[PDB]
């Protein structure tokens, strides 16, 4: 793997975002480097928890940029939709560490990961609507955010500090940056004591619990809504954006 | 009013789509006298119930098909039209009931569906062939709701005809009398419904209608509004026009 | 006890509506007399079906009808008897089957409703004509759910009954029988599901009952209950009874 | 542009929606609320406005419904609410474009319908929200917000004891989204609006659009229409046990 | 490859289920080949449209039946791959899909052609999910309320009987039924009428009515009764020893 | 009655958990005993408020656990754990509980069902039944009272919540000084008792509706078979209901 780390030990896989020279920008390449690296962690009986981290100063900026919808589609329904989803529902503990700037594309990477460490620097945005876009593809930010706060950085394009992140729930601990990957390890450690099924049930009861609320259905709809962005954009300019 | 009739007699509304030389096919201005028409029997105090009917061999043909034609621009209009309007008479607070005869074509849906009762004659025809055109059914899907998944998938894959025999079935329609029948039926059943009280009639509509926004209609309607814009979306893309 | 009989024999509990001489009505010692019925068989683990059935020809003609009545006071009662007894018969986890012959009427399905299966004599007549006295269907809204929502409203809207083979078609019979082979019928029935392991019938019933439940069925059931009771409302305020 | 109770001006693609009772603490008048909902009208008709602000003259946002025939039916009264305090404030929710409440000193009961359909809220740190409607027999006013800004802990909390939330307080729950000095609640409401309307009204209108179709999936449209129901039984009763629609 | 063959030919894709031997009995290779069918067919911008069919008398019997010490973990491991992963996968394929259902289809035979989008029976068709005679509440997918309304699915899975073709169809679940002789004619000729149809159009409007079910809540409940069917298991392991009832 | 106190006051019914020599872990009698507490509450037209509270220095410490089928497991469960719990919540009245020192696993389904939680400054909430190899405790308020990754947080980790803490996602409307919390719980009572009850009734019922349209009783219903699949599968590898 060109863009993408691997490695296990005490029963911990760790997957580094490895392409610090383009801020973790995700081409294709990367994606599928990404999920196949999410699969083995699934299929690997010796790993108990899956830690999800980036070199560098930033977790990642985002997705590195006659076309018909229809083809716009079914990329990002693989890619950003279905992949994401795949990897929510890895059936085993996952930890994201993130650090400096998580842009758009950046929080289909993190988000799907059940617990979130920010260094105290992180800020997380997501600016698509500048593109003419409803927010990115899979939207956490109503479910992570609340409904003000995800339409305030969607409507302004600001970014939100590790530690308002943390005020709504979004972060799950904010930490120094030098210690964030120490403390990612610790807390995935720790959860490695646990019986692996027992994780799995308690992974499984929130998950359900989130899709009985609608989590699955209204994933789905905003899917759609995202994709009269690029319809509009596409009648408007013929490309994808505005 | 041009293409609406609209009379009342009895405390029932009736409302006549009066297009015939258009099988009924719904221009804006037929569709914004429509919803003129179901405000004005929402208002008036003397009407109990609503009776939705069509002049003419059929029911309704449906829609009545800017150099650079934005999204934006197609989803605006649909969303007040076929979306809001549509929305606004599901919930008009006492009984509907449509009588329909011959073709229900794809629009056509929208204006009996949001109708408490359906009766059809035996001629009825509901389809919706949209798919022909590259959108995956008209704007208001009540498909799934009305028809069960099933079937609401053969009739958009296919684009053909359900009878009325079929949608009764289904519990799509109420019942199905003869052609020369519709009328007088449908007025006999409005007479009976405008002997009750009318706050039992509006908390009973209220009780279906709410237990169906419980269940997701509402969520579900404004969820396949967007898939059917991403439809326009394509066909913008691939031709510059909003359908194939 | 005086409204109800209760026996138990090869594993099946058969409960009886035994006060022929109202067409058994309903009133809150007979309900309270059932729920105790009710309990008794799903406390007893020789127990794995339940019959609820009824004397004479009538399955029940529904509820048998302090100076100032507030809505309160009728809310507590209605909670009590007419919601939380139901919804308690509907989660009894035991396979349960109503036999229905003749009149089933308003509060009549709140009793065969709650059961898993219903077994209908080609005689049945189900009902809901409580719209004649100001309020909008039963305390417990099964009707969209057990009819679709067109039926409901239709029956609601008309207070006409419905015929064993018309709810056999919407799915809330689930199998039409002669009159005088009802009962054999019913109890072979028990018999056959009696025949299969507790735990697998346990779970077979909250498989279906939970799918039910995340499609929405308590929190519409709650809902609805609220807009039956503005309708005790609307009547106390215009003629200080609870019903028109 | 303006209309007796409500001030109303566009300008740099920004709506000024002004409640202007201030000698009544904006308490709302049927006149007030179809004006205001004119004015709601006018802005999302209105091609050139791309923001709508919501704000009031005076020391308070609004102290709800304004108190002030021979037999009230409960039928009546569900007529008038639907209208005007169920109907108006979903429409307002809805409108396409993005919206911002200003709230400064009381926000009391009916205020609530004013602010929670708007997208954003500021609030000055002189803020109070509140709805003591529990007091005049009532389980909360008519489009039940409640659970939905502020937690169903929280909900219960002020709806039993009808006491008031700071500005800081609905901050928390995520109600606020920024409280600011009463002497700055203005110009900052103007900064934002200025902000978001440099962004593609399309954009803006979709992003709109996946938040509130994301709560109405979650049950918003359905939970309104349910308490709306509620909240009338408690009209019933009152009428029951005095003949008036509160006790 | 051993159990599936798979053809293309003027825009169709046929995947003929080719175990007749064990009335297509499912064993772990089948449902491998079986998914790697629907896989291939769903990338092939050449197939506009999947026939699901099978050799025989019978559609499917179902599940295969016949580890040192048993764990619910490990069967969990199993089925949410097999039977809950494949189904659902098949179900989203974005084109048409067809069942043609003849003879027998009892059980796991269900969650081969309940994720098609239509299903068309030979007369002779019947079916059933018996699996409450092993201890377990259905089969691990539960399309059983969705498919056949909540009376019907609780009267099939605690009796154990078959539906007729008729008796499906009048439930909604199967679309139509015709000849034993015709089936596999008629089911042909509808998927060329369908595939004369716009993919994009076909796309979308499969994905409407999905997303209306999903919107009610198929996704959560299907994920809601795999958890029931696993106490099933649960309990058998825990009385038995095995992960189902015995004698 | 052995294990619970039950008082009423001023329109107020105090409901004390009386087993501080066990660190009021549950068995099914003082269950049982708290079952009819609470019905008695709801009968009496006196009772306007109700009040949970416990003795000694610790809320609760779960369930006391000191061969079975999952058929037996799930039978008994579902009744105490569950059904118990849920009728709690739905009593129509408000109820406030005042939660001191620890409240662990099974203690949650004590004061969750309250209306309103006061807890002293020294209150720590866990969950740590992962241990026993199970996916939390029985009735799943975890996702909602903490939101989900906070859930997931203290499932997986085992960990304890500080009262602070606890008030930051919602669960808790006031953290108190100990000394203050009765105090404090009965005055808070005393002063939503000045209500009219048909309000706060209402009140009550529009929240919990809400919570039940946004899918609460069909996610508990979920997840209590979520926890089962726990039981059958520590019997399927110990012979116990646990690990
Ligand atoms: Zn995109
Ligand atoms: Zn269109
Ligand atoms: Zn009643
Ligand atoms: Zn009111
Ligand atoms: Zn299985
Ligand atoms: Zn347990």
């Amino acid at each position: 793997m060109v863009y993408i780390d691997y490695g296990v030990a005490d029963s911990i896989a760790t997957i580094t975002l490895n392409r610090p020279e383009a801020a973790n920008a995700q081409n294709p390449e990367l994606l599928d480097e990404l999920d196949a690296a999410w699969t083995r962690a699934a299929e690997d009986n010796e790993v108990k928890v899956i830690i999800l981290r980036a070199n560098g100063k930033h977790f990642s900026a985002g997705h590195d940029l006659k076309i018909s919808l229809e083809f716009i589609i079914q990329h990002e329904a693989r890619r950003y939709l279905d992949y994401t989803l795949r990897w929510r529902n890895v059936p085993k503990p996952s930890i994201a560490a993130v650090q400096g700037r998580c842009i758009s594309g950046g929080l289909l990477l993190c988000w799907p990961c059940d617990l979130i460490l920010a260094s105290d620097d992180a800020l997380f945005s997501d600016p698509v609507a500048l593109m003419g876009i409803g927010g990115v593809e899979y939207h956490g930010h109503t479910w992570e955010l609340g409904p003000r706060k995800a339409k305030e950085i969607l409507f302004t394009g600001r970014a939100l500090t590790a530690e308002e992140a943390e005020r709504t729930g979004m972060v799950n601990r904010v930490v120094a940056r030098d210690e964030l990957d120490a403390q990612t390890r610790e807390l995935a450690e720790q959860i490695a004591t646990m019986p692996p099924f027992a994780l799995r049930q308690a992974k499984r009861a929130v998950n359900q619990t989130l899709d009985v609320q609608g989590f699955y259905a209204a994933i789905q709809s905003v899917f759609d809504i995202h994709q009269t962005g690029h319809g509009n954009a596409l009648s408007v300019s013929g490309w994808p954006v505005l």
